[PDB]
């Protein structure tokens, strides 16, 4: 865990602020139900099993609960709500082989061959319009994100 190292005391101060209002019972350590309360306020509904794993990854002391050093590791990994967005940003690169920041019909052809999902020169040009709104034949992060949100 190198998280406190990548931050300043200015930010670590803000993290003990973010720890104190997070810890409802006021014991100075965040349990599964306490995780479950504050994360549920952000539009999430996690089970005791999930919050347990959120602990087990960051729990270098192995007690079954979060302390301040564990939190600088934990909340940093949660600061990306649906962090799989970065995985689809990676998918945007694999789709953009020429690596210019927008997808074309011939670009969907050359990625679908590697995916094992080979689509016709027509079929790929259809996907361009299924995700992109403006009809330029080009798919950038703004219009691309539509198909990733639709699923
Ligand atoms: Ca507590
Ligand atoms: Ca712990
Ligand atoms: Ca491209
Ligand atoms: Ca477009």
């Amino acid at each position: 865990s190198l998280m406190a190292d990548q931050l300043t005391e200015e930010q670590i101060a803000e993290f003990k602020e973010a720890f104190s209002l997070f810890d409802k019972d006021g014991d100075g350590t965040i349990t599964t139900k306490e995780l479950g309360t504050v994360m549920r306020s952000l539009g999430q509904n996690p089970t005791e099993a999930e919050l347990q794993d959120m602990i087990n990854e960051v729990d270098a002391d192995g007690n079954g609960t979060i302390d301040f050093p564990e939190f600088l590791t934990m909340m940093a990994r949660k600061m990306k709500d649906t962090d799989s967005e970065e995985e689809l940003r990676e998918a945007f690169r694999v789709e953009d082989k020429d690596g210019n920041g927008y997808i074309s019909a011939a670009e969907l052809r050359i990625v679908m061959t590697n995916r094992g999902e080979k689509l016709t020169d027509e079929e790929v040009d259809e996907m361009i319009r299924e995700t992109d709104i403006d009809g330029d034949g080009q798919v950038n992060y703004e219009e691309f994100v539509q198909r990733m949100t639709a699923k």
